[PDB]
Parts: structure tokens; C-alpha cells; sequence
DNA sequence: TTTTTTTTTTTTGAGCGACTGCACTACAACGTTGTAGTGCAGTCGCTCTTTTTT
């Protein structure tokens, strides 16, 4: 790539360091492995270094031996810093796949997770039945949700993958219920896990406003989960040192823990998260299949998934007929059994149905870029817009249509009105742009929304005061003292006491704080993808740079297109939207050969 | 080129020198038994200054 040319010092000092007085091939082999490692890709495959390295022949003119070191196996285990495996190197090649030590054993400690350990608890299927007829009270036909709860409660290790809007938390409410009312004399110690603390308040919400609705009992309401904890916090990570309470020794005493949003989760947490379980405890993963990446290197989620459009077993299609009452189909072929039951696909969403234009687009998303040009052409469905962004005149049509946007936000900010209606009328209007600085970001977008309301007679804004009434603010850091995650937005007004900031809790209150109590503040007139993530909002427009960028691949677009409810707007270049869903954020693992045997 | 969060302390004096208890033999009083000196081991006090120059 681009990127993967401009060496970053960190791969240079680590080949000059690791490789030393060795053959400049090693030098070259170590520092393609680390930039590969800094772009987030797992494994190294070693014909993409023999073939696209210029210097290939010459290194190959370089090593000097009996054999010539013709081979890149022979010449990278001549040295002291490849092994195959037995050996306390810091590289690691084994299967024509050159890695670290660090993500070689990461990669396999997944592997032996998700290979061996997921066996089959083996319970009652009447009772299970019954409670899936009492729960589920749609039996006419084939429902994903059902098979989804029977399929988790069945095996051990589950992951439930299906997007926004197909009613996930619904199903993870009638999961639980079967699994209390199926182990009535035995204790469930329930977890629930997030990587984000945003995400862990939706998901509490979520489920308090679910698990109330379905009826239990005082010995069943007990065992209501009673909050979701971050999974920094639930394994005990400390700010100063990298060790966790219960690492090895001592698992967590658990029975069942439904890990939510594991997308959002690297290879490092993951198997961090897999040596701190127990030998008895039940994983039950939710998250997207076409959702964004991780943050840091690693891929886990999606090569997980990748082989959830298989489809089940031959045993296994029977065992779900047996459960669910219905006719589930068998997947051809067998591969790998254990996790080709484990996983299941969602597909029927309630929110949103062929009808809207926001599912069909998320559908050819996935597919070429010309289904996609296809379904935003044939009569819009009254949901997306297409506005061409390539000069001034156009970055004035996009202000106007952002000023239409935020059309009510303002005109309940200009009648003085209660502070919930202004905050429930700003989070229906929602910019979503790629990059952070220059005229394609968030400060830059931002700093000329601010200068459009300062030319128009919309917002008085004072340029020494920087806390002007009807700024939005967000939050970067965490802070469990005040209340407030990362990713909650803030409006600052007056009620008459001053200049303060109020924030929409999920709770259904309103919070007024100090801007000065706030540990960070930055405007939010436009987010980024990766920080909207978890939120949802009515009218989303997306804006994408003129520049290419690799930010702007496939699964942005989808996750741009899976954030708004209704209505969203685009302003980018025929020919980005095209590269965009072509270009897929590919990330090289050996999870691909550690599962196939 | 995008981004995620985290709250738990822990330890630290030992060698020098005496006091007393237990054992063990050497030697004289009455082969055996009482008196005396020495050595080994557990337990306990103690103790590690002072200061000002452009």
C-alpha cells in the first residue's frame, strides 16, 4: 500500500535491532513483519515477500553457503531469530507464515479455544422446547431468533451474529429467560461484558427494559444480571501494570457471560478474555459480521463468522429440529463441526424491512458497487440522497443542507425552551465524517459550522468567551464519578443559573453540570465512524474526503449506512463510493488454516 | 489512518556480647557418688554524635 512504503522508525530500529550483523534479507523479512504487525495484519505470508520485493535477487546474491540459501525457509532458520517453533525466538514461522512469538501464541491459544474446549452440554429437549413454544409466540414459520436461543443454549461456546435492527438484545432477553426457567434448582451467576462503557449502558438499558416486560419470578427476578462491566474491568486491568486479578490462576466464577459488541474486540483482549475462563462457563458473543474492525491488530469476530454462511451440520440440522419444532436446513459439507454449530446468522430484521432503503443498502454494501448505484438510483426510496461534493459551491449546498438539518435543533434553541427537547431534537441530525483534521474532519467541519452560524444570524458566538449557548460537546475520556462515558454528547445553554452543560442520561433524566466540572470537551457537529459506533441516530449524512484513503473502505460505508434510522445523506465522488466498496480491509491471520483442520 | 480504558498493597537490622539452662567429664569423698570446670544452645540488651566554608 501507500502506508506500508513510508517505513515507520519503530519497524526500521526493530529490524536494525532484532536482525543485527544477519542477512540483510532477515533485515528485510523483520521489517515487512512489523510494519504488517503496525497496519494490524496477523501473519506474514511468505510469497508476498519472495515476489514482491525488488531486492529479492539480491539478497539472494547476498547469502553465501554450501546449499546458497536458496530457499526463504533455509535462510530464515540459518539465523538465530527464526525458529520453527521450539525455540524462545522472537519470530515464529510454521506454517509458510512468518509472525511474532506474541501473536503466534495468541493466535493459537484462539485456536485451541474455539477447536477444542467448545463441546456440547447435553440437556433436556422437551423442557427446552416447551419454553421456546412459552417465550417465542410466533411457531408459523422459520424464525432466526429461535434457533439462534436454542443453538446458544445447547452448546457451551456461542456467537450470535446478526446487525442493528434485527432485534439481538430481544433475543438475548428470551435466551436468558429459557435459561433460568430450564435450570430452575441450579444458581446462574450471570455476567454481561462490553468493551466500551457506552456500549455497557446501552446494553443495561437495553436489557432493563427488556427483562422487565417478559414475566418471572421473585426467585427468577434475583437472578436478574444486574449491570454490564467492561472487560478492562471485569478481568481487573491495571493503569500502571499489564497484570490482570484473575489471569491464570484464579478464574472468574461464572456461569454463563454474554460478551456484547465483540467487534469492538482485539486479538489480545480476546485471549486475555479466553485465559481467564473456566473449564464450566458458557461464552455467548454478540456483534455484526460486517460491522467495522477492531481498533488495535487482530481480526477475531470476522474470522469467527466467516464460516457462519456454511451453514450447520447434518446432526446438527436434526438436533435444531428436535428443539425448535420446525424445519431448519442442513448446510452441505462438513468442515469444522464444532464451530460451524456454534455460530448462526440473523437475517430477519423487525426494524426495517425490504420497504426501507437503509436495509437494501447495507445489503449491496456486502455486494458490488454497482447494486449499491443501483439502489440509490431507482427512486431514492425516500431514505437516501446523493449530493456530488467536489467544490465551493457545492461546501455551501452541504452547510445548507446541514442548516436544514439542524433546522428544529435551532429553532428550539431560539425559543428557550426545556433542555430534554433540544437534546432529543439534536440527537435526530447526526454529520458523520472519515478524517480529523484539514477541510475533510472533525475540527475542520466543525470550525466552519461554527463560522456559518456566526456569519448567519442563527448562533451568537462570543471569540474569547469559547462557551457560547448551543454548543455541542463530547466527552473523550471516561469518568464513572460524574456519570458520563466516552461518546456522550453535551449541550451547553442557560436555565438561568449560568452557562451550563446538560446531558441526556439513558436513564431517562437530564444531568446539569459545570463546563468546568467536564474532564474533556470537543465539538460534535460532525463524528467520526469509529466513535459513533454504539449510537444511533434518525438523520445521518455521511462525508467522505476527495482524498484516498484507506479510512474509506467497505465496512465504514456499511457502518455509515447502518447508522442512521430513516434518512441518510452522502456527499462524496462517484469514483470513491465505487473504490470504497471494492476495496475490502483484508487482514492476513492464520486462523484461516487453524480452523480448516 | 481510524481508535480502547485501568484502580490493588506488599517490605524493611543483625552482629557483638552477656545470662542462663543442659550436658559431660575430672577428680575427690564415701566401685560408687558429690563437687567443679567447661562447652553448646536458646534468649535477651544494644546500637549506629557534633557543622560551615563564595
Amino acid at each position: 500500500a501507500v502506508e506500508h512504503k513510508q517505513l515507520r522508525p519503530l519497524d526500521v530500529q526493530f529490524a536494525l535491532t532484532v536482525a543485527g550483523d544477519e542477512h540483510p534479507a532477515v533485515t528485510l523479512a523483520a521489517a515487512l513483519l512489523s510494519h504488517d504487525a503496525g497496519e494490524g495484519h496477523v501473519c506474514l505470508p511468505l510469497s508476498r515477500l519472495e515476489n514482491n520485493e525488488a531486492s529479492h535477487p539480491l539478497l539472494a546474491t547476498c547469502v553465501s553457503e554450501i546449499g546458497e540459501l536458496q530457499n526463504w525457509e533455509e535462510c530464515l532458520l540459518a539465523s538465530q531469530a527464526v525458529s520453527r517453533g521450539d525455540e524462545p525466538t522472537p519470530m515464529i514461522l510454521c506454517g509458510d507464515r512468518l509472525y511474532l512469538n506474541r501473536m503466534w501464541c495468541n493466535e493459537r491459544t484462539v485456536a485451541r479455544f474455539f477447536n477444542e474446549v467448545n463441546h456440547a452440554i447435553e440437556v433436556d429437549e422437551a423442557l427446552l422446547a416447551q419454553t421456546l413454544d412459552k417465550l417465542f409466540p410466533v411457531s408459523d414459520e422459520i424464525n432466526w431468533q429461535k434457533v439462534a436461543a436454542a443453538v446458544a443454549l445447547t452448546r457451551r461456546i456461542s456467537v450470535i451474529s446478526g446487525g442493528p435492527g434485527t432485534g439481538k438484545t430481544t433475543t438475548v432477553a428470551k435466551l436468558l429467560a429459557a435459561l433460568i426457567q430450564m435450570a430452575d434448582g441450579e444458581r446462574c451467576r450471570i455476567r454481561l461484558a462490553a468493551p466500551t462503557g457506552k456500549a455497557a449502558a446501552r446494553l443495561t438499558e437495553s436489557l432493563g427494559k427488556a427483562l422487565r416486560q417478559l414475566p418471572l419470578t421473585d426467585e427468577q427476578k434475583k437472578r436478574i444480571p444486574e449491570d454490564a462491566s467492561t472487560l478492562h474491568r471485569l478481568l481487573g486491568a491495571q493503569p500502571g501494570s499489564q497484570r490482570l486479578r484473575h489471569h491464570a490462576g484464579n478464574p472468574l466464577h461464572l456461569d454463563v457471560l454474554v460478551v456484547d459488541e465483540a467487534s469492538m474486540i482485539d486479538l489480545p483482549m480476546m485471549s486475555r478474555l479466553i485465559d481467564a475462563l473456566p473449564d464450566h462457563a458458557r461464552v455467548i458473543f454478540l456483534g455484526d459480521r460486517d460491522q467495522l474492525a477492531s481498533v488495535e491488530a487482530g481480526a477475531v469476530l470476522g474470522d469467527i463468522c466467516a464460516y457462519a454462511n456454511a451453514g450447520f451440520t447434518a446432526e446438527r440440522a436434526r438436533q435444531l429440529s428436535r428443539l425448535t419444532g420446525t424445519h431448519v436446513p442442513a448446510g452441505t459439507g462438513t468442515e469444522a463441526a464444532s464451530l460451524r454449530d456454534s455460530l448462526c446468522l440473523l437475517q430477519k430484521s423487525y426494524r426495517f424491512g425490504s420497504d426501507s432503503g437503509i436495509g437494501q443498502l447495507a445489503a449491496a454494501i456486502n455486494r458490488g458497487d454497482k447494486t449499491a448505484v443501483k439502489t440509490v438510483f431507482q427512486q431514492d426510496f425516500t431514505d437516501i440522497e446523493k449530493r456530488l461534493l467536489q467544490s465551493g459551491e457545492d461546501y455551501i449546498a452541504m452547510l445548507e443542507e446541514a442548516l436544514a438539518g439542524y433546522g428544529r435543533y435551532l429553532d428550539l434553541l431560539q425559543a428557550r425552551a426545556e433542555p430534554d427537547l433540544i437534546i432529543q431534537a439534536f440527537n435526530e441530525y447526526q454529520l458523520l465524517c472519515a478524517l480529523r483534521e484539514g477541510p475533510f474532519g472533525v475540527a475542520g467541519l466543525n470550525e466552519r459550522i461554527e463560522q456559518f452560524m456566526q456569519q448567519k444570524r442563527k448562533i451568537h458566538r462570543h471569540p474569547h468567551s469559547r462557551w457560547y449557548e448551543g454548543r455541542p460537546v463530547m466527552i473523550a475520556r471516561n469518568d464513572s464519578a460524574l456519570g458520563l462515558f466516552n461518546g456522550d454528547i453535551g449541550i451547553a445553554l442557560d436555565r438561568g443559573q449560568g452557562t451550563r452543560v446538560w446531558f441526556a442520561m439513558p436513564d431517562g433524566n437530564i444531568k446539569s453540570v459545570q463546563p468546568s466540572r467536564l474532564p474533556e470537551h470537543e465539538t460534535t457537529w460532525a463524528m467520526t465512524v469509529h466513535k459513533s459506533q454504539g449510537s444511533e441516530f434518525d438523520h445521518a449524512a455521511l462525508i467522505l474526503p476527495s482524498q484516498r484513503t484507506p479510512v474509506v473502505t467497505r465496512e465504514l460505508v456499511y457502518t455509515a449506512v447502518t447508522r442512521a434510522r430513516r434518512r441518510l445523506s452522502l456527499y462524496a465522488d462517484e469514483r470513491i463510493l465505487s473504490a470504497a466498496i471494492a476495496t475490502r480491509t483484508e487482514r492476513r491471520s492464520g486462523l484461516a488454516a487453524l480452523f480448516s483442520s
